[PDB]
DNA sequence: AAAA
DNA sequence: TTTT
DNA sequence: AAAA
DNA sequence: TTTT
């Protein structure tokens, strides 16, 4: 299948599949059962911020998710992405809903990759009606107040259940080389998760994948648009 | 047909199509007949450097080509690329040979594009791998040979072949202008090594912005530099 | 005296010194009498944005000032800063009030300078701390008030004071031009909030490049914008 | 005294002060006795490259020193620079010689700092005769083939013993804030260490210090222009 | 995350 | 460097 | 880093 | 908004 490494902003605890009993951030390595998690105090309708970092030296994938005027959440997992991912990858944001639902609004996404030096950088602070350096998969859309809406939102602004959508940057990234001195990537995105319901689901993920990655069929809900099963 | 705006490093004067009677740098807008040129003192087998710049304010496309410890060459043309290009483009390097030949070696290529309605794209190649998947290679272009980009065919001994044409396009489309936008800018830098046995080299290198789906137009070896289907 | 090149956001028309009879943006070169101006539709209490650009190729200094969902203003002047400025400079924001007054609030300031003989300097302020040690604060300028830079004096209730002048210079000198150099460029962006009770605001904000040792010239409140010792 | 955190490229083993019996790279925290070291195969007269990285998340200071076509060296030490350094600092390169000598030539120096976002970046690939965004201390000089020569080199190109010199970037850097989400810095420099003698000494360091840092008197040789004593 |  |  |  |  697809090979996936993601940082999940999981809003809906699924204990059936190893999620803690609380909204959490996790590092996922080729499984939705996160290799490490941390408690995350998600804030309904507040604009939040995610930072994902990694290098070839420390080989440590870390993330930090923040809101204005509140303690942030942070998770870290030592993994050699030489041993998980192919040298060439695409990077993306994925989001899903199931029985329960939420807006998965992205307001900004930036990415920097360095490899010795070769460099790639992009920054989206607005998203146009037809954003041709993005590959939109499933329910993802652009042009709605200059935002990226990963999951379906009706004309009345109401979020839909059983939705899944991703956004991949068009150009493949060189993420690791055998004969390389230093490699690093940084990712930042701002998100707005809103539910009128007292159960928000299912969350957002930054993800690196094989270039040809697709939404695995039925990967709505707990699977967050990343995984075909919950192993 | 393709819509093309290029900065040509033209090494071979083609008088049949308006090229001056000397190696020149020029701005080409939907034609190989440059809108403006300048004398260029090309140095056979010396590593040279090109800088291309533009913004939505001055709407002036300029370029500067340099060698170590020698006077540079410069050309400038006022053009609104809002009126010339589609909003969405790919950026590339093209090179060709014909009857006469030269190595069209690229050692480095960087590109920065910024657009405030800030959105930004930046890439920098200082080495090129055997399989460079964020480049679309067209015709004879190849990567992996001493970490370089070889736009036109080169034998095992580095000896250049005639009647060759190749381009390299960055994979991701670029937002180069928007109607509802305050400031847009791009800069491009690349280093090149043009080498010929004999003091008769051809045909040159170009930085080019095109429609995303741009391909090497049929027969566009030699004078046409991998950009133009005819010489209008 | 100080050697000054500025882009003025002049809110108060001073006819005694050649200002047009409207709020304007202008290029000032060693004089408060702008070398060129343009009408500027200032918006009282709206967060606005300024972009200043220049390169050694076009040798054209341009600026663009914008508000949300409204036509921008633009001004451009051809000047060789090789002939005007010293090689080594400091960059700054200046603001002043006189008889009439306004908040001169800066919310963000970024600067990029590149010079190939590539040498590069980049800074970006999106928040400003209580003690910002990579800024040299001159006169009434202060930091820490809601993470902003307040160039001129503002009461506890945000009410602006008259007869105020303040500047903020980046601490490190910038290499803005070299004799033996191929390409040099700088860009500057800052966001500002100009607010007055009453439709009579004064006196405005400027991005400025100066001799490293530049100080607020004596008496340079009001029309002189913290830049000029007299109005020549 | 001055507060110093450095990555030392130590070419001369001083066993009297805890250096291993081989040329090494080390992390120094307010002492020349490195908190951690690693074997370094220094190459006489070859242009080498150093990378220093750190973030507020992993709070891990790492470095990697490389030459063309040879295995690199890398060292890492977990330290919270909130607890070592002041919020405001200057960054610099220091080099020294003693009884034994070497050219301490710097050909390039770049630095990036990010703090949430506020950012500082500089890159020197050439150094002019009068480089006014550098504070040169002791024997450091610029203009000699566009290089930075940290220690004294005679008119005949011969390196001098008992030399010490540093180069600090002019503008102070915000390296950590109490109420901050993410902070990172990256540093790259290329160096050319050459000795006609069979004993090269004493090495090069990237260093962060109090803004007002000075060459401690007699910090030639083993002390590398950083430390007043060898505790 | 709160009630059965 | 060939062709008018 | 090599010899005493 | 005052002064010619
Ligand atoms: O502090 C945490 C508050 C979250 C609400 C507490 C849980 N409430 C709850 C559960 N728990 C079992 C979860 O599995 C059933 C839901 O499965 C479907 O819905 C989710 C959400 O969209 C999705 O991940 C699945 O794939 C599937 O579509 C209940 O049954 C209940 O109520
Ligand atoms: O013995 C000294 C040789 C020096 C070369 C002289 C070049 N001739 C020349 C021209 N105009 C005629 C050029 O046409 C050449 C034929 O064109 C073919 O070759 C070129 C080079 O690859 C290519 O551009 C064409 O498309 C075609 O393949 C001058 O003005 C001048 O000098
Ligand atoms: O009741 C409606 C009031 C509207 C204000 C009218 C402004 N007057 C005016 C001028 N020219 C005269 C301006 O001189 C004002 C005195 O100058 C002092 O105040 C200003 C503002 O701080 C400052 O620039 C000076 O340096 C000095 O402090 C027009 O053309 C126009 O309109
Ligand atoms: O594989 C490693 C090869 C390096 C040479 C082997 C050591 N040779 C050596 C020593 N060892 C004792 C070192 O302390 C004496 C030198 O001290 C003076 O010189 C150094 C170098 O410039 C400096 O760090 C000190 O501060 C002082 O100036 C010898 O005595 C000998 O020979
Ligand atoms: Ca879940
Ligand atoms: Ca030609
Ligand atoms: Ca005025
Ligand atoms: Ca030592
Ligand atoms: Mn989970
Ligand atoms: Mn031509
Ligand atoms: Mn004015
Ligand atoms: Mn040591």
């Amino acid at each position: 299948a697809d090979t996936i490494v993601a940082v999940e902003l999981d809003t809906y605890p699924n204990t059936d599949i190893g999620d803690p009993s609380y909204p959490h951030i996790g590092i996922d390595i080729k499984s939705v059962r996160s290799k490490k998690t941390a408690k995350w105090n998600m804030q309904n309708g507040k604009v939040g911020t995610a930072h994902i970092i990694y290098n070839s030296v420390d080989k440590r994938l870390s993330a930090v998710v923040s809101y204005p005027n509140a303690d942030s959440a942070t998770v870290s997992y030592d993994v050699d992405l030489d041993n998980v991912l192919p040298e060439w990858v695409r990077v993306g944001l994925s989001a899903s809903t199931g029985l329960y639902k939420e807006t998965n609004t992205i307001l900004s996404w930036s990415f920097t990759s360095k490899l010795k030096t070769n460099a790639l950088h992009f920054m989206f602070n607005q998203f146009s009606k037809d954003q041709k350096d993005l590959i939109l998969q499933g329910d993802a859309t652009t042009g709605t107040d200059g935002n990226l809406e990963l999951t379906r939102v009706s004309s009345n602004g109401s979020p839909q259940g059983s939705s899944v959508g991703r956004a991949l940057f068009y150009a493949p990234v060189h993420i690791w080389e055998s004969s390389a001195v230093v490699a690093s990537f940084e990712a930042t995105f701002t998100f707005l998760i809103k539910s009128p319901d007292s159960h928000p689901a299912d969350g957002i993920a930054f993800f690196i994948s094989n270039i040809d990655s697709s939404i695995p069929s039925g990967s709505t809900g707990r699977l967050l648009g990343l995984f075909p099963d919950a192993n």
